[PDB]
């Protein structure tokens, strides 16, 4: 909508208090213009056409209980836009500074959220599986990382190319996570899953397995569930993508952690030069030799421990 941007004060999931961009024409919207074409928060009163209503609140101050997974949508969208712009020198999902929509309160009772082609939409939980997912900063992220892959690689939803679809997601929106730097960790949808159990996850990089998912190609599931198991075997890729981060050593293979940043690195350039729709495995593994290579030199410690991360984890 045409209007004057506006600071508007809310309370997001968590109960945390922070300010948001706003738009002032008779109402005070949910746009921010301040982030290449905008950030648009959309309300779907718990029914499933989207976008819905652009987000509109007669004062600018957004405490009560309904507009909490707006805030969060918004504001994390925000920093979600930051980080690939800062540490990537991306505009938007696109490269060209498309506006990023978002919707919430998508259905009753919805346990999940997801990129939809378009837009990203968040269900508000049950209550018991999840609380209202736009309050975990690596959710949103992770959705919109889909918006990025969609524009770069490509990567098929189904099988090998739908595992790295998945692991990229789950990387990148733990690396959004450490970038804003309030309780990061290498677990994926901790802020939002299970209230009543304290310190579980939807999944964990750093150790897959906890969840149920496997560490090793070995490990891999070949069945149909899952479009062919892509939210299981990512497994595989994150904990080589934690690896090349952290370092360890992992079914007997030792591996040199060179750091996130780095980690960040090598698997944008991944994505955005050498990945392709139907890159497996093995591709992803030649593509991020190849990108360290690029950034570090084919001598570097860097190419080294991302040889041995995909050797620990069974990738040849
Ligand atoms: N986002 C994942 C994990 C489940 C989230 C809620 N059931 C999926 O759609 O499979
Ligand atoms: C719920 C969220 C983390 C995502 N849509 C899955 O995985
Ligand atoms: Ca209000
Ligand atoms: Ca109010
Ligand atoms: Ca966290
Ligand atoms: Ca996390
Ligand atoms: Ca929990
Ligand atoms: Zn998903
Ligand atoms: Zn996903």
């Amino acid at each position: 909508i045409t209007g004057t941007s506006t600071v508007g004060v809310g309370r997001g999931v968590l109960g945390d208090q922070k300010n948001i961009n706003t738009t002032y024409s008779t109402y005070y919207y949910l746009q921010d213009n301040t982030r290449g074409n905008g950030i648009f928060t959309y309300d779907a009163k718990y029914r499933t056409t989207l976008p819905g209503s652009l987000w509109a609140d007669a004062d600018n101050q957004f405490f009560a209980s309904y507009d909490a997974p707006a805030v969060d949508a918004h504001y994390y969208a925000g920093v979600t836009y930051d980080y690939y712009k800062n540490v990537h020198n991306r505009l938007s999902y696109d490269g060209n500074n498309a506006a990023i929509r978002s919707s919430v309160h998508y259905s009753q009772g919805y346990n999940n959220a997801f990129w939809n082609g378009s837009q990203m939409v968040y269900g508000d939980g049950d209550g018991q599986t999840f609380i209202p997912l736009s309050g975990g900063i690596d959710v949103v992220a992770h959705e919109l990382t889909h918006a990025v892959t969609d524009y770069t690689a490509g990567l098929i939803y189904q099988n090998e190319s739908g595992a790295i679809n998945e692991a990229i997601s789950d990387i990148f929106g733990t690396l959004v996570e450490f970038y804003a730097n309030k309780n990061p960790d290498w677990e994926i949808g901790e802020d939002v899953y299970t209230p009543g159990i304290s310190g579980d996850s939807l999944r964990s990089m750093s150790d897959p397995a906890k969840y149920g998912d496997p560490d090793h190609y070995s490990k891999r599931y070949t069945g149909t569930q899952d479009n062919g198991g892509v939210h299981i075997n990512s497994g595989i890729i994150n904990k080589a993508a934690y690896l090349i981060s952290q370092g360890g050593t992992h079914y007997g293979v030792s591996v040199v952690g060179i750091g996130r940043d780095k980690l960040g690195k090598i698997f944008y350039r991944a994505l955005t030069q050498y990945l392709t729709p139907t890159s497996n495995f093995s591709q992803l593994r030649a593509a991020a030799v190849q990108s360290a290579t690029d950034l570090y030199g084919s001598t570097s410690q860097e190419v080294a421990s991302v040889k041995q991360a995909f050797d620990a984890v069974g990738v040849k």
